[PDB]
């Protein structure tokens, strides 16, 4: 009985005691689709990589109508509460929806993404064939990291 | 092309309040299978759940050969390293022969064993149909307990 959930939680500034501090969320996958290849993933990202990612879709994906994303970062102030519950929740929705469309669930792009430590870069390096390591294999090595496993 | 991986680790005193306590180990499984839920998993169990789930194995596949448990149990002291760890291999090696059976990687019983945290009853339970959870939805909320996912 397929079923996929998604929450965007923990805003958290990074690099903050740097020029060129900013806010990234966590991105948490419960599901348990053979669409998948791990049930359950917990992610870190930016808008910034969202928006990389919007765009690496509809590039693939002529025609598809791709969800809206929030508040682009030039309207954004970390220190007003709703800019960073709205900038939650539209990035929830946008992926809720993504996650909605078949099409787009069989990008590669999408999962690493979300089951992933990559970065845009060595994303599009691996799912365009120019890595060492295959898409699975980045994904299984994240869990491990990621669950400390020994 | 598929793997699963079994280790067996970390052997650890628990202590029940207690004049008494026991030693349980930490199992972990690695794989990409789709005979498995979760491709990675980490549980605690005793060697007396191992021998519950060797006897609930061989009554759920009766012409089958299960592979043998390690032997010292009476003898077994739990504060010699040597016993212990020969215990650890044994449960190890048990279990790496038992998944590679397809048999017996079909009984539910060893998926629950393996990748939640219920006890035997509650395994006999949720594979009886006696429970209102699935099989499935255990070692669903399994990772999640586990895995401290968020709500
Ligand atoms: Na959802
Ligand atoms: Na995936
Ligand atoms: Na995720
Ligand atoms: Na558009
Ligand atoms: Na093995
Ligand atoms: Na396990
Ligand atoms: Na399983
Ligand atoms: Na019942």
């Amino acid at each position: 009985e397929e079923f996929v959930s998604v929450w965007v939680r923990d805003p958290r500034i990074q690099k903050e005691d740097f020029w060129h501090s900013y806010i990234d969320y966590e991105i948490c996958i419960h599901t348990n689709s053979m669409a998948f290849t791990m049930k359950t993933s917990c992610v870190r990202r930016r808008y910034r990589e969202f928006v990389w990612l919007r765009q690496r879709l509809q590039s693939n994906a002529l025609l598809v109508q791709l969800p809206e994303l929030p508040s682009k970062n030039l309207f954004f102030n970390m220190n007003n509460r709703q800019h960073v519950d709205q900038r939650r929740q539209g990035l929830e929705d946008f992926l809720r929806k993504v996650l909605q469309n078949a099409l787009l669930l069989s990008d590669s792009s999408l999962h690493l993404f979300l089951q992933s430590h990559l970065n845009s870069e060595d994303i599009e390096a691996c799912v365009s064939g120019q890595t060492k390591y295959s898409v699975e294999e980045a994904i299984h090595k994240f869990a491990l990291m990621n669950r400390r496993f020994p």
